């Protein structure tokens, strides 16, 4: 029941802005949607504003607002994400694609008025030109995984590590090992959690009337483990 959680009681507009550079291939993505944390529900549409996306859309799902997670009543003292609002938090990750390159991301998630904004910078290096990522060999599928969270008292925040498996067009899998760290932007108290995890269901689709390179995403996220 942090003060920040009070800002998520209803439907909240979401805005996402990302600038990326993977092996020198630069691109930008904008996203808009709404989140209803009471139900851990998110509906968003992302657009590559610079032309064709140089990496597969599924590889950007985790990067492109865990503050919308539905925390059970008995676990609300463990919701770091909402507690950091409205000032927000910095979310950083290193994502290692097995036998390929890695993404390093830094984002600031905070409220700008009634809108929850996620601004991100993504840098990818060491990718293979004809690999599964730059070669666009990943299926446009359902990302269903867990995120294991632990407190990071030293940084007044949290850390998390988890695996994302992306189906490859040949039936195989491209592993993406995620390492995450979140720290509050403000100086007020936040909720440092006991170990737990977030279970997210992500469905990817296309807007039949959209000609720009894009991704429509429907997600449901719920905290558990305690």
């Amino acid at each position: 029941m942090s003060k920040g959680e009070e800002l998520f009681t209803g439907v909240v507009p979401i805005l996402v802005e990302l600038d990326g550079d993977v092996n020198g291939h630069k691109f930008s993505v904008s996203g808009e949607g709404e989140g209803d944390a009471t139900y851990g529900k998110l509906t968003l549409k992302f657009i590559c504003t610079t032309g064709k996306l140089p990496v597969p859309w599924p590889t950007l799902v985790t990067t492109l607002v865990q503050c919308f997670s539905r925390y059970p009543d008995h676990m609300k003292r463990h919701d770091f994400f909402k507690s950091a609002m409205p000032e927000g938090y910095v979310q950083e990750r290193t994502i290692f694609f097995k036998d390929d390159g890695n993404y390093k991301t830094r984002a600031e998630v905070k409220f700008e008025g009634d809108t929850l904004v996620n601004r991100i910078e993504l840098k990818g290096i060491d990718f293979k030109e004809d690999g599964n990522i730059l070669g666009h060999k990943l299926e446009y599928n359902y990302i269903s995984h867990n995120v294991y969270i632990t407190a990071d008292k030293q940084k007044n925040g949290i850390k998390a590590n988890f695996k994302i498996r992306h189906n490859i067009e040949d039936g195989s899998v491209q592993l993406a090992d995620h390492y995450q760290q979140n720290t509050p932007i403000g100086d007020g108290p936040v909720l440092l959690p006991d170990n737990h995890y977030l279970s997210t269901q992500s469905a990817l689709s296309k807007d039949p009337n959209e000609k720009r390179d894009h991704m429509v995403l429907l997600e449901f996220v719920t905290a558990a483990g305690i």
